[PDB]
């Protein structure tokens, strides 16, 4: 019903898949697009019927069908240039024969997620993942590339393939000067140390520290691009001998909520890793932990409403996100990101969290 309730509810949806991912994987670096999630499942109930739409819609909790102008509202606000820092998004659904594809499924897509449903010889693996890379190099500003390989084909068996690839580097409300970024220690989950480029500024920024539900506590801070309606948002422990496995569980948007009555501005040494954040992953498995297991089946999988047999076989995501200098009294505080940290990028007027990372090396 409401704009930043349907928005929370995606976005919590994404972050829960992110936080099985880690869960998974606590030693990788995992970058997710907690809402790109969100819009993969809507893409994919808009074709679904029976019991496969049933689980997805009870997993998101709506049906896009009489939700969809909202859901267009704010897909659209978050791609918009009056962001002035420009988030590019990608998505496809890449099918056998796109011909025979039911129109108001490939009219709907297009509206309301902005997603085109196209067609690929999946008989043919290698050239198959060509296309799909040439279109999403093409459709991403040349800034991602390599999704898909052969092996992930199956020539005979695949039918479906879903995308969603979305960049992003946006530019500070207050910069970093290339004079103050240095190679400094950051110390990874191995427990080595390794030298990284990091930018570092002394100015004002949003910030503050609280505990996770086991007591160990952390430091975040907000850092904000230009446009003013893009920011990032980091975490990390207070304590070395806290891992950051230790304070990410039972993150939501909830916690994210928290922060924001708890940050207020103040003068830090900020110093930063100047690095690029780029991770690609397949949705399938962490979906099914969520309830949603019909439309990976081969026989029980029902997209009636998409062909007139049909089951998806993967969903890929991949992220990448470039953080760099470029932008617009008693001891301070220091925000020092050197050790394993959380990231998010958030659309602050929707609150849709476009990114969600967990760097444990840059």
């Amino acid at each position: 019903f409401n704009p930043l309730s349907l928005e929370e509810l995606g976005s919590n949806t994404g972050i829960q898949v992110f936080n099985q991912i880690v869960k998974s994987r606590p030693h990788d670096n995992i970058v997710i697009s907690p809402h790109g999630i969100a819009s993969v499942l809507g893409m994919l109930q808009l074709g679904a019927d029976g019991r496969t739409k049933k689980q997805l819609a009870m997993v998101m909790r709506y049906g896009v069908n009489g939700v969809g102008k909202i859901l267009k509202k704010i897909n659209k606000a978050i791609v918009s240039k009056k962001n002035k820092d420009i988030v590019t998004v990608a998505n496809a659904v890449f099918v056998k024969n796109a011909s025979e594809i039911e129109v108001p499924f490939v009219t709907r897509n297009k509206d309301v997620f902005q997603c085109e449903v196209r067609n690929v010889n999946f008989e043919d693996p290698a050239s198959a993942c060509d296309s799909i890379n040439a279109w999403v190099k093409n459709e991403t500003r040349d800034m991602i590339d390599n999704l898909l390989s052969p092996d992930l084909i199956d020539g005979v068996l695949t039918r479906l393939v879903l995308v969603n690839a979305v960049y992003f580097k946006g530019l500070w409300k207050s910069r970093f000067q290339p004079e103050n970024t240095k190679k400094r220690t950051f110390v990874a989950a191995d427990g080595k140390s390794y030298q990284v480029p990091m930018l570092a500024q002394l100015s004002v920024f949003r910030c503050g520290s609280t505990s996770a539900p086991n007591d160990l506590w952390y430091n975040f801070i907000e850092l904000p691009y230009h446009g003013e309606s893009i920011s990032m948002l980091i975490a990390l422990p207070t304590e070395s001998s806290t891992p950051l496995s230790a304070i990410i569980p039972h993150i939501s948007t909830k916690t994210i909520d928290s922060w924001m009555s708890i940050m207020v501005p103040k003068r830090v040494q900020v110093i930063l890793p100047k690095f690029t954040a780029v991770a690609q992953t397949d949705l399938k498995e962490p979906l099914k932990v969520l309830g949603i297991t019909d439309m990976f089946d081969s026989s029980k999988a029902n997209f009636a409403k998409i062909t007139t047999n049909l089951h998806v076989s993967h969903i890929l995501q991949k992220a990448k996100i470039e953080v760099s200098e470029d932008g617009t009294r008693s001891s301070p505080p220091w925000f020092i990101v050197d050790r394993p940290f959380l990231f998010f990028i958030r659309h602050n007027p929707t609150g849709a969290v476009l990114f969600m990372g967990q760097i444990n090396k840059p």
